[PDB]
């Protein structure tokens, strides 16, 4: 959520988005999942990521897309 979406939440007077990170699977074949929670609304990233940054970006994309939908 950090960046544009963060500034948006601030302008929307919404509670600071909560970032949670979930890591599962083998130590050599691990998968990352990012969850961004904003005002009770949960934004889950896509599965099948092998990088924390990749999952985080996906989570942000979901939040942004859902924002455009609500826009």
């Amino acid at each position: 959520f950090k960046s544009r979406l963060q500034e948006y939440a601030q302008k929307y007077k919404l509670p600071t988005p909560v970032y949670e990170i979930v890591k599962e699977g083998p130590s050599h074949k691990s998968l990352f999942q990012s969850t961004v929670i904003l005002d009770g609304v949960r934004y889950n990233s896509l599965p099948g990521f092998f990088n924390r940054k990749a999952a985080e970006q996906s989570a942000a994309e979901v939040a942004l897309r859902e924002l455009a939908k609500s826009s």
